[PDB]
């Protein structure tokens, strides 16, 4: 039937839509600013609101995935964004916002963000992680896209923010409609495959579930999330206090955007070559020692930029392992349910992370406390994800008895 690159087209146009979404609210700081007397912090409320609902959301989308088929789940999702980003173009109030772009969008976004995620390896055992990095690379896309296209809306005369708003909510909900309509795993029996009495079998959402293994990856989760989105929102600052012009800060920290878009396929390629433990803790490390390197190479445009990239390449490197490794321990037939569950770790960072790492700074006045804070969720994150070895497969006597 389809060729198997289809899944990770469409898991490409989809996660594309996601980073989209989750890109938007920086685009409507200053336009909301400017109309009403708006906060930053207020309308960085909305996009805390929509990471803590995306990221939970994400549960219930997987287990109906698994339930009910992919293709339902991600077109309902592109729905309830549509709905909720176009909404946020008629709104009036704070609270609105939070409504619409923060709870209905968002609510579409985890719809549409997991599904594929847990379909597109399905086409893929020979190319697990790499298929998995197709089903997120567009969440590093959607700033790229959003950005020009937002900034062209705004500024057009007979156009506006709302405008945004309005037309960027039909473009996502048609996109997200397009790759939520060819979404769907293999058929129930034969796998695509060139190449490929004891009898193993995946483990099952409540098997998973109440696995010791599937918590420790949940606490790394938390741990990486976190301490990236805690710092993340800091690096330019850390630039310009240490003496650069705010042009060359953001212009250093700005690689970022690239090597968080290209771990997500690299960083599968290379798991699919080599395995996913070592390299895995290996980032952990190098970002415990991002943290702590940024007061020694933070103060140039050349050092804060390499601590940016690592920073990029250990964060968004997560989005992909944490789901391979998921795979590799638990198998594809619950991944939905499974993964669903554990992006769940990923809403909490993302609600709380940003807001601590800014009163952590804003207390002391100094970063140290928020980079030696995350410095330390990523050296847990590293024992953790080091020390933590595959599950024991399943034996299947149900199936195993057939034999005679
Ligand atoms: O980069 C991603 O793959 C998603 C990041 C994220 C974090 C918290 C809530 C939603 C999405």
């Amino acid at each position: 039937t389809m060729p198997r690159w289809v899944p990770l087209l469409l898991g490409l146009l989809g996660s594309t839509t996601c980073g989209m979404l989750l890109y938007a609210w920086s685009v409507f700081i200053k336009p909301l600013n400017a109309e009403f007397g708006w906060s930053r912090a207020e309308i960085a409320m909305a996009f805390a609101i929509c990471c803590l609902i995306f990221g939970l959301m994400t549960f219930p989308a997987g287990r109906l995935s698994d339930k009910m088929g992919p293709r339902k789940v991600v077109m309902t999702g592109g729905v309830l964004l549509a709905i909720g980003f176009i909404l946020s173009g008629f709104i009036q109030s704070k609270y609105q916002l939070y409504i619409t772009y923060g709870v209905i969008a968002g609510f579409g976004g985890g719809m549409i963000y997991l599904p594929p995620i847990a379909t597109a390896p399905k086409w893929w055992p020979d190319r697990r992680a790499l298929a998995t990095g197709f089903a997120v690379v567009g969440l590093g896309l959607g700033s790229f896209l959003m950005g020009p296209l937002a900034t062209y809306i705004i500024e057009k005369p007979g156009m506006g923010w709302r405008y945004v708003f309005w037309y960027c909510g039909v473009a996502m909900g048609i996109m997200a409609l397009i790759a939520g309509a060819f979404l769907e795993p293999p058929p129930a029996g034969w796998k695509p495959a060139g190449y490929t009495p004891k009898v193993t079998r995946d483990w099952t959402y409540e098997e998973a579930k109440g696995d010791t293994k599937f918590w420790l990856l949940y606490l790394a989760y938390f741990c990486g999330s976190f301490a990236g989105l805690m710092v993340i929102g800091h690096l330019a600052g850390f630039g310009r206090d240490a003496g650069l012009t705010a042009m060359a800060a953001a212009g250093a920290v700005s690689s970022l955007a690239f090597s968080n878009a290209a771990t997500r396929i690299l960083s599968g390629w290379f798991v699919d070559k080599i395995g996913i433990r070592v390299y895995f803790a290996a980032l952990f490390a190098l970002q415990t020692a991002a943290m702590i390197a940024i007061f020694q190479l933070g103060g140039s445009v050349v050092g804060l930029s390499i601590v940016a990239i690592v920073i990029g390449w250990n964060y968004g490197a997560m989005f992909t392992l944490f789901p391979a490794t998921c795979l590799q321990f638990y198998g594809p037939t619950a991944q939905g349910s499974n993964y669903g569950l554990l992006f769940t770790a990923c809403g909490l960072a993302g609600f709380a992370g940003p807001w601590v790492g800014g009163w952590l700074k804003d207390t002391t006045g100094t970063y140290y406390l928020p980079f030696l804070c995350a410095a330390a969720l990523c050296a847990l994150g590293t024992a953790i994800v080091f020390m933590t070895k595959p599950p024991e497969k399943k034996h299947a006597l149900e199936l195993e008895v057939l034999f005679q």
